[PDB]
């Protein structure tokens, strides 16, 4: 059975504390899933199955997931299921839809991921029994469920120092990458490259109307080398890793419908493309950067291609660091990934980006007329995702 | 091909407070990954995949899936996931499981649940804002992500009291059903019934060795309709639902091994069973108690089963009024259901009870010499799952 | 004995979260410590006793009288003691300096007080036993500590509505009250009227050098009715009292150095004033507000004094409710009280304002030759304090 | 003119989360207040003033002084004022009535102390601004507002530690020392000396009437040598100090009636005692358990009498290595001091204590007749405070 995917749609990224803080995952998750069924051309209660990544669930109420697809005005009758595999949870949705319709478990699958990483709390452990003496600690849930390696007991940014020292990659190679990040995105912007694959979320207002927030307000306009080069390190006062050349904490959605080819072909819909390949695979904690690795190698060694056969790509850039050392290691055409810019400038809402990417990946294939193309993402805990699309 | 299930097993489940309250969930799914490999005699490093429900989640740190592989063994290589489909994330996981063999993506997976209801921490929301003027709530994340009713903002056991409106399940007939459940999880716990399944959990003491947790010391001997039927209801002053004729807040997880038919073959392992069909379904939120109707409809009729071909079944019994209602509708014989008890006895920790209760009916089925056998629970939201298995 | 007062200084009065909320109330405290010796020419080493008033005190630290005694430099030869009598602590702190000069206990004392609302935290009652099911509060200590009547649990702002609706005080008579004490400040820091009592406070920028903070920013300049009549009921719904026909929320500090007038002559000190009487009362906690008229009268008699024997007062600004119903009571005359504008513009730091009103009332006393004054406030909970002031 | 003391009620000390645990402390001081009323034959109407200390006050509501004199029965129209002088603050509370009646700002005053260790809750400091990203730190204000000095930022069993280093106090001295206060403890319980100035506090029951609480609770009976002289050091690994040569956590509260001999003559009533003098003093912080040195020679040199004129004393024992090092330096007759025990058997309610040694001191020189007597004790922050009283 072959796969499609029919339709794709993301929000605009908001900056941490910014223009989507007040705005509940479910409410972007939401957003996203009736858009892509609108512009896929399917209605609501044809949907077998709606499966969303979000990593920081704290507080956020039963099954996010049907949370998300009740407010995309899904019937009841449409089951779903939240996921997390940290920051490959978005593209690990799609996967899971794919593998349910070659089963034969579903034919119309609604598959991405959605965060909102300002809006997350403060937990206080232990809180039933209560602390008799002494001081106590209340642990950030964005930091402890999403940035915090479990076996090694630090943060993501040191496996990405890990990763600079294992494979020699330098602050000043990092902050390049990250300059042409900020700048790939500002020109993509200002050609209007991603106008096509937002939509719009609607913010309340204290008077009048609410108004239409479309725009990645975290990408940097007129970045240069020397504003980033003057920065200090963000994790080890010896370390190489800044707030400039890592991802920013964000706020997201981005959604696709899947379906078989038969099913489109029976609704009489032109899919964007057909799914190739996917894989996951696992590396050391410690080196969590490299996971794409792995896991490109095997979803490209599961399609038949070569890492030179591929026209487009989206690899994730939560840290420079690891981005260089994905692409050292890979060796493919490093002018033929993320051609619009990276998360280092989009933004970086964890559960949503592995969905956030394809979206983007998908609108610029079309673009160029591109036909093969691959996405994948390192995962804290050390695992890595990728997946393989071709366009007709 | 053919998916097929090759060993199995649980931890003991905890009361409230109890033996395992300060085990974390992903080391009570370490407990039961390990010991289900053990049993099926598979080596770690074969594992395709991790996959884990775990309902609760705030503050247990980056992906519990991956947090239970690693504690139970299995190297970096194997990568892992967590998901949330409330209790149905334990039979669902297996699904999941079972979806991935048939597309090819996977050829061994470890599936089930962990949860640790009792060590679910308090949350302050809007701590990253902070609290101008005026006082804040802490909520309770096990109420809030694990017992509430998003869409209609009550407990679970409010949705118990429309099932039993709806379907006219006395509050007579709920404590005959929980007696009867206690008393057969009585009549299994003196006759050795569960000693195959369950795996020990070591408990640390202030001094000495530790002791083995092994008993399901929720379940109550000697019960009786007169120690039922006084107590007052418990959502609602003029209900039914009581804590007798519920479960409980539990703690625990399980797991079993699966893989192709054609990977055991090789490996020379012979199934506990095979996976027949499985199915979800969704309802009105208001009454998901009865999810587990149309997922066993669906999921018989993709069997080319009817509900009179089944020789064991397990449903899982978070209210004596919803067990009661889908035994109603589905016209089954109750003889052949929870035969060595069910959750208002044995407990019902979230994240686990799908897979618990899976575990349960494949070692009564091998002991009955049982051909056809099904597992469905209901689930929080408007959600069933339901899954069939058959032994030669 | 002759008790009088030689010198007398405060710092401006931050804003709600303004240019003091980082300044610790004992770091304020020091300042003007530090500051009236200096005026006074009286060395650290010669002072008996430091009394401060303070009434948000949680996470302070052990005796916070003592922690700006410390910080101002005096030696540890020098004790100290902080008091809590709500809004009256800082003038009854002047009025315990004078009960103990008088009894041979002190020679010289350094009494007023100090206070920062903006860093008031949450408290979690019950901590220790921990909440074994549901919502838990955080407390605001602001509000409890300093705001909430504990006998009929309201705000204070409605025991200003109950005196506003038992003496007859309007919205709009609240409003015309407010317009002058915002246009008598605005006139008084135009013409330099608070430079001599005022003492600058450091605050450190993110770049540079520290920047003085030494005016009364709370103050509305060019306030008219209209600027009045906009703002709605902020403690009743129904009510009169505003945000702005009341005093704000806010941090300062204010000190007077106290000794016998045998004393000042041995050091050739010419004092500011002599203390001619001070009074406390008591009234139902309901009516509050009502507290400066049995605590004025009482300070009258003791003085022998009627209110039309005095040539200045400070009567202090918590709601204009309460202050214009104190006016209607006493029948003095409303020109010669808080000539230079009062809480409702200036701000009030709970435990300073009763020696910042002392102190404002001391130095325009001094500028315009005026010879009998009163300071009076009103305290939570039901309580009235008075001080009479005589000058040469 | 000279003041008296015309009654003395103290509470039972309930030991740290024992039988006064749920009891806030303005009920405690309330019940104190009552009863040394009702003991003077003293109208509440007639009462001048309430003056109690209170030093852990963070939630505890609006001016815990008028709380207590409120539950105690007084009508509004008598104010009270509440202070902190750590543990001072109790015996400072009668200072300042001594000076206000002197002074002849009063004529009757009921001044003492009251506190509840058990229940001083944690606190968020930073909550109103909120944490942007980051975990926060709930402090122990028990710890933090009672405990543990400001300046050199350690917990006061440092500075006792400091003590005995300077004075030689060895740890077999300090054991000796607390086995003897736990011994005449229980001696003088078991001979009822606790008996008169003991009033019970009902303690509410979960079913049937209230059960008195009247026994000093934390005394341990059969205190031996063996049982101290095995236990590590509490603070410093090289130290002496431990939790049985230290006074603990504890509950209770004290008040005594205060007037001029004139008005108890005029009321027909028979004084106590005669207050013959008092005196504060400061010390180094480091140091700060030689307060009472300083303190009682200044106390001593106002009565003009000499340390061997005492005929009993009460020297609070906060750590027997302070205790030691005073009398060392005192030079006075040690089996005068705290005949009936101290406080490492009685125990140490901060705020309370003070005037809690004043009463057990009082009740013991009238069944001596003895006729001159002294209270001092140290204050964290480097304070003492003395009072000396005379009986005909």
């Amino acid at each position: 059975t072959d796969v499609v995917i029919v339709s794709a749609a993301r929000t605009a990224v908001g900056k941490f504390g910014g223009s989507l803080a007040k705005i509940p995952a479910p409410e972007l998750g939401a957003v996203v899933i009736k858009a892509a069924l609108e512009r896929a051309g399917v209605k609501p209660e044809q949907v077998s199955e709606v499966i969303m990544g979000q990593v920081l669930t704290a507080g956020s109420g039963q099954n996010p997931a049907r949370q998300a697809a009740i407010k995309a005005g899904l019937p009841a009758m449409v089951p779903a299921m939240t996921i997390n595999k940290v920051c490959g949870s978005g593209l690990k949705a799609v996967m899971l839809a794919a593998n349910a319709i070659m089963a034969g478990d579903a034919e119309i699958v609604v598959a991405g991921g959605q965060e909102n990483m300002s809006a997350a709390p403060h937990v206080l452990p232990g809180s039933r029994d209560g602390f008799r003496m002494g001081d106590a600690k209340l642990v950030d849930t964005m930091i402890v469920d999403g940035l915090w390696d479990v076996y090694n007991q630090y943060h993501m940014g040191i496996t990405a120092e890990n990763v600079a020292k294992e494979y020699g990659i330098t602050r000043e190679a990092q902050d390049e990458f990250a300059v042409g990040s900020q700048n790939k995105a500002e020109a993509a912007q200002k050609a209007g490259k991603f106008d096509e694959e937002i939509v719009p979320v609607l913010i309340p207002q204290r008077k009048g109307d609410p108004v239409a927030f479309k725009t990645d307000e975290f990408v940097r306009q007129g970045a240069t080398l020397d504003s980033m080069s003057g920065l200090k390190p963000a994790f080890d006062k010896a370390g190489t890793v800044t707030a400039a050349n890592a991802s920013g904490l964000n706020d997201g959605a981005a959604a696709v419908v899947v379906m078989s080819a038969a099913k489109a072909k029976e609704l009489g819909l032109t899919p964007l493309a057909t799914i190739k390949s996917y894989a996951n695979a696992g590396v050391d904690p410690k080196v969590m950067g490299m996971g794409p690795v792995p896991a490109s190698k095997r979803a490209l060694s599961r399609a038949e291609w070569t890492p030179q056969d591929l026209d487009l790509m989206e690899i994730n850039e939560a840290f420079a660091a690891q981005a260089l050392a994905v692409h050292q290691q890979m060796g493919w055409d490093t002018s033929k990934v993320n051609v619009n810019g990276g998360a280092i400038a989009i933004g970086h809402p964890i559960g949503a980006s592995g969905c956030r990417i394809l979206v983007t990946l998908l609108h610029e294939m079309k673009r160029r007329d591109a036909k093969k193309g691959l996405a994948s993402l390192c995962i804290g805990g050390g695992m890595g995702v990728a997946l393989a699309v071709e366009r007709k």
